[PDB]
């Protein structure tokens, strides 16, 4: 049967793999509401990456965070070693009781299914081009040098080195990455950053067109640096439809690399086929398929299967 490997609708997934519990979590926005109406993070496990377990509500709006009254979304996390015990760094977006517009956060965590405890205020309030949106948080820790680094936007992308303790960014170190031109059948930067690094190569994802279209897709640039510049690969496209296999607007994705294997897997969402024209942008679904590398060190594009 394959994917959907989630039940209902969820969507923009991260996914991670837990050294302390040995087992593979996805982080999805809660989806199915209209408007994006959901306030609360759920989390799903597995083993195998086959079968998918949900687990208990990590975080929920007003309840867990003080300054935020709804629109929990895209969440990504980061799982750290100190001094022997793991600990776990949580980011989000969602919407403030001010209304001043989306910000972001980070809730923290002694277990990958928590419980999880939010700062008490958002650490990203404001663009760093004046425009977009400050939705759609990723965070990397670089292997080379062993600093972390936040990366996120609607309409430009930007990314920050993080404080030691994870819960700010250094403000001096904030660039914006945003890849320049792309239309929205190449490589228009539109939202959802995610940043891995490869034997010796940062790789960076983001998505293309809205949520609610079947041209929602992933593609992806590569840089010497986690700061960039990005440069956009030859042939980008990463992750495309295939309405022949009834697979539409499969972006906002996550990656994940097998633990201690050069194995790696793209985790997305796509629009559910019965709601094509009944609310497709929140009507979505979490899938996972196989990603392989090319000997020169290019990505192969994704064959998503049904």
């Amino acid at each position: 049967s394959g994917n959907p490997i989630l039940p209902g609708f969820h969507a923009d997934p991260e996914v991670l793999y837990s050294h302390q519990t040995k087992r593979y979590y996805i982080y999805p926005t809660s989806d199915g509401f209209p408007g994006w109406g959901g306030s609360y993070f759920k989390v799903f496990s597995s083993k195998n990456l086959k079968t998918w377990k949900e687990e208990t509500v990590i975080l929920e709006m007003g309840k867990n965070v003080s300054w935020a009254n709804g629109n929990a979304w895209a969440p990504c996390i980061e799982e750290k070693k100190i001094d022997g015990k793991y600990k776990y760094f949580f980011y989000y977006s969602a919407n403030p009781t001010t209304n001043k517009g989306k910000q972001i956060g980070v809730a923290v965590a002694d277990s990958p299914t928590g419980p999880f405890t939010d700062l008490g205020k958002p650490i990203i309030t404001s663009s760093p081009t004046g425009r977009g949106q400050q939705i759609d948080v990723d965070v990397f820790t670089d292997p080379v040098s062993g600093k972390s680094y936040l990366y996120w936007g609607n309409g430009y992308m930007a990314g920050a080195e993080l404080n030691d303790d994870m819960l700010s960014i250094k403000e001096e170190t904030t660039v914006v990455l945003t890849p320049k031109g792309g239309t929205l059948q190449t490589y228009a930067y539109r939202e959802a950053p995610y940043v891995i690094y490869r034997k010796g190569i940062y790789y960076f994802f983001w998505s293309v067109d809205d949520t609610g279209s079947p041209n929602y897709h992933v593609v992806y640039g590569t840089a010497q640096s986690p700061l960039g510049p990005i440069e956009v690969a030859k042939e980008p496209i990463v992750l495309i439809q295939n309405p022949k296999e009834e697979i539409y607007g499969p972006a906002h994705n996550s990656i994940l690399q097998v633990p201690g294997k050069d194995k790696w897997y793209i985790v997305y969402h796509r629009i559910n086929k019965n709601h094509l024209n009944d609310g497709p942008g929140w009507h979505r679904e979490v899938c996972i398929d196989r990603m392989e590398f090319n000997p020169d060190g290019t990505i192969k594009q994704v064959i998503p299967t049904p």
